[PDB]
């Protein structure tokens, strides 16, 4: 009885691969943020997103598999091999991989549906919301580089974002 | 003037590497201790290290890099295929990991100085002193499995050893 | 017995004259930043900057000259003739002299060792140290002038830079 | 109308230049004062004295510089080629700079009325005051001298002088 | 790999040795302070180095030596067979030791780098600053006999000395 | 009148070299009890016990000797050849040399009587109720070694003891 799913298995150790590739990705896209383009708190906000993913992100796969039996796997491979041009673009691109994470973790709730695996289910569910907090937190940034052309400006919007007391909303939160 | 040395340059770019994959080899141990080896206190350390390595070990590099005009680099391959068979040996193994680490250490600090770069000499003593911080708490740990044969108390001294609000040698620390 | 190094002593009192120096020419410099440019933030970076020199930096020689028989000299000469055209300029000036000091820093740590003084080469740690830091926050300023176009902006900016209270870099702090 | 006067911009460069100079002097003869004649008590009075020409002695001058239009000027060239031979003739040296002080503060008030410059005769009333103010304070010192011939007896009561919470006279202070 | 250095352990091991059997002269030296040149405070202030030099300047070897595999050795032969003829004599005697300190260490630093052991580099960085940290702190003491004819005043000096709250100072502390 | 006994004070002088001499072997069998029988709460435990002898066992007999005309001597002669072959061994030699105390106290005590030195009787009380106080802290340790054959075991119960708050026995405390 309650013999873990193999499939279910197969997609969470993909998604704690893409969380630490990504976290990795992102702590370069810091560093280049603040070195390259002099935007020091567009560093630190991808910078926090970078330690997300490697911390939380992954750390709660790895507890699930200590409580249903599945096995965990470390199989990792980036590099990164060209940046891109400027800053709009750097947080773009984060934006695009924050949207490829929400569709990977639709399929993972779709799949523990089909598999009737409803512990899977309840646990995807935090990565459904954060899906959308992530990319919301990330589209607040794109915003600004379309709402002026000063990057100084920018940066101060940023500082407090980045510096604000973290408040949870009551659904996404 | 004051032109970044391309040789510590790569060296540093080795370390920065060497840290993300021994973090995550880490973070894989620190899963396998609790899950596996029923010793979720040796986890916890094993996890601590994680942590360190992907934190601070890197993050100091990065900043270094970003006020000398070093490039950073990021190329990540990690696969852990085999695990060690029991807890004694996944310690032994996390202490073979830190000696190695020091000699690392004690290699680049060599270069920095026939590179007559002391900025990056300086840099290094971080690294130097933590090689031997690291390994001394890695080697309190190896030393329980040579002092008992019961998994639960070792844990009891381990869960003091991660509990212990942690106190800095005046040298070492 | 431990009998100070002549070559040693020359070298730390051209840093000393070149500390009072630079501190002289950059109380000169806030006092333009201010007055003919405009820009008072910059003036009180300038001049915490001309404090810096004309305080610690030359205190610590004379402290280490009276505890192992060096000898103080002063000799002091200078004269501000021209000024950089515009505050980009002025500061960009401030990091060629900052980028000297770390040059300078380099010549008497390698003497040190050439003379196997390990007391010198010790204390001038805290300045290898300091020609780092010191630059890192004048290029925090220059990067301002290239990321906006708008003084008023890059003062706010600089306003934060000098009234925050002061961190300390576990490594470069 | 309110056109700054030459003759004033002149006077005032110039006592910037002597309160420059003298504190550089003032920080040799500190360094002297400790260093050869053993006397550390002696050397933090003088090292606080160079503190006041080389801080607010000169920034007063440039702040009002920057209100009135007038011109500052950094020139400066001071070596300190020969010391006076001891403690008592160290202070007693120190004594005849306050006291040419005093008189280049009173021609450049006298300049001031006869320029009909009354910000001014305003702004020189501090240096006025302080010319003696100074001038007592290093009075009780040389005082000393004449009073014991101990030199850790007169150290003992500098000690009291330098560590006593500082107390402003209603009219010199 | 990491293997210790043979040549280091020997130099280590005799600067555990002189620690020792420094620290053991000192506490003799200062009871004889006390007891036959009636100098209390003077006493004390000897009292306290011994007890530096057989506390942590012994311990911080022996818990090197834990970390590295390195050796301990105990051999100590201390014989005080004659005084100093007085209380000048005494601490200038207490002086020349430190200096012989200095030197000592001077040697292990020197064999360090030839070594390239940057483990025990780093290590005797502590003990190159305390050289001449404690060389000063004795200088202030004799210095105190040069300046006063009265072993009355030159106690009341060392009283504060011994007395006040230790302050460190920001490079030799 | 009152002349001091040379008796008493040969006697003393052989105790403050035995207390010297304990407490460098015991620093030393601290060493060995944390770095060779990986107990490093034993180490703590022999640790405080040197600290002990070359503490106040030492300073004591200072003190008494500046107070009645007594002459101290300082003759050290110690070398740690052979080391016991484990733990419990270790332990039970520190109670031997314990016991060589209690035994070598009775003797000065019984002296001061026959000498008719009642000042040395009442001093040496201190000592008399000292050694059996040492003694039985020594004797709680070696019975552990008797009550447990696991180390980690014996080394939580060692804790306890080093780490308690000391209490003071109304008679032997
Ligand atoms: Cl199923
Ligand atoms: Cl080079
Ligand atoms: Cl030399
Ligand atoms: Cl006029
Ligand atoms: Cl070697
Ligand atoms: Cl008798
Ligand atoms: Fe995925
Ligand atoms: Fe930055
Ligand atoms: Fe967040
Ligand atoms: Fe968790
Ligand atoms: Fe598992
Ligand atoms: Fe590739
Ligand atoms: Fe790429
Ligand atoms: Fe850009
Ligand atoms: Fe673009
Ligand atoms: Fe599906
Ligand atoms: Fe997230
Ligand atoms: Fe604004
Ligand atoms: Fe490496
Ligand atoms: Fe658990
Ligand atoms: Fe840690
Ligand atoms: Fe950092
Ligand atoms: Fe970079
Ligand atoms: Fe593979
Ligand atoms: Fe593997
Ligand atoms: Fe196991
Ligand atoms: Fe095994
Ligand atoms: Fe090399
Ligand atoms: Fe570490
Ligand atoms: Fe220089
Ligand atoms: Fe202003
Ligand atoms: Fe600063
Ligand atoms: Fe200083
Ligand atoms: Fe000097
Ligand atoms: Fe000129
Ligand atoms: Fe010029
Ligand atoms: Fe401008
Ligand atoms: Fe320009
Ligand atoms: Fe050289
Ligand atoms: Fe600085
Ligand atoms: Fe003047
Ligand atoms: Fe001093
Ligand atoms: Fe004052
Ligand atoms: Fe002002
Ligand atoms: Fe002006
Ligand atoms: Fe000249
Ligand atoms: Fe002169
Ligand atoms: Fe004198
Ligand atoms: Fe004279
Ligand atoms: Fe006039
Ligand atoms: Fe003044
Ligand atoms: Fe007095
Ligand atoms: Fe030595
Ligand atoms: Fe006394
Ligand atoms: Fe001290
Ligand atoms: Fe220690
Ligand atoms: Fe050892
Ligand atoms: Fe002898
Ligand atoms: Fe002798
Ligand atoms: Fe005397
Ligand atoms: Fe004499
Ligand atoms: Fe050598
Ligand atoms: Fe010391
Ligand atoms: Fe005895
Ligand atoms: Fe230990
Ligand atoms: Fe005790
Ligand atoms: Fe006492
Ligand atoms: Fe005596
Ligand atoms: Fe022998
Ligand atoms: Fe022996
Ligand atoms: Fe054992
Ligand atoms: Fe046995
Ligand atoms: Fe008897
Ligand atoms: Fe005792
Ligand atoms: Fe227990
Ligand atoms: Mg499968
Ligand atoms: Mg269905
Ligand atoms: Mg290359
Ligand atoms: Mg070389
Ligand atoms: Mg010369
Ligand atoms: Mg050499
Ligand atoms: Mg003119
Ligand atoms: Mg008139
Ligand atoms: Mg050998
Ligand atoms: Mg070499
Ligand atoms: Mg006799
Ligand atoms: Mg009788």
């Amino acid at each position: 009885i309650m013999q873990k799913s193999n499939k279910i298995n197969d997609a969470l150790n993909q998604h704690y691969k893409l969380n630490v590739e990504l976290g990795l990705v992102y702590a370069h896209y810091a560093h280049v943020a603040d070195d390259e383009f002099d935007m020091p708190y567009l560093g630190k906000f991808i910078q926090h997103l970078s330690e997300d993913k490697l911390g939380v992100h992954k750390e709660y796969i790895s507890d699930y598999f200590k409580r249903n039996g599945m096995k965990l796997k470390t199989d990792v491979s980036v590099a990164v091999k060209s940046i891109p041009s400027d800053a709009k673009a750097l947080i773009q691109e984060v934006y695009a991989r924050e949207n490829e994470v929400r569709d990977h973790v639709k399929a993972i709730a779709k799949l523990a549906l089909a598999e009737d695996d409803y512990e899977s289910f309840y646990f995807i569910q935090w990565y459904v919301r954060d899906g959308l907090k992530d990319l919301t937190e990330v589209d607040d940034v794109v915003k600004l580089f379309n709402s002026s052309n000063d990057k100084l400006i920018i940066e101060e919007t940023i500082k407090e974002m980045v510096e604000k007391e973290e408040s949870e909303h009551e659904i996404w939160g």
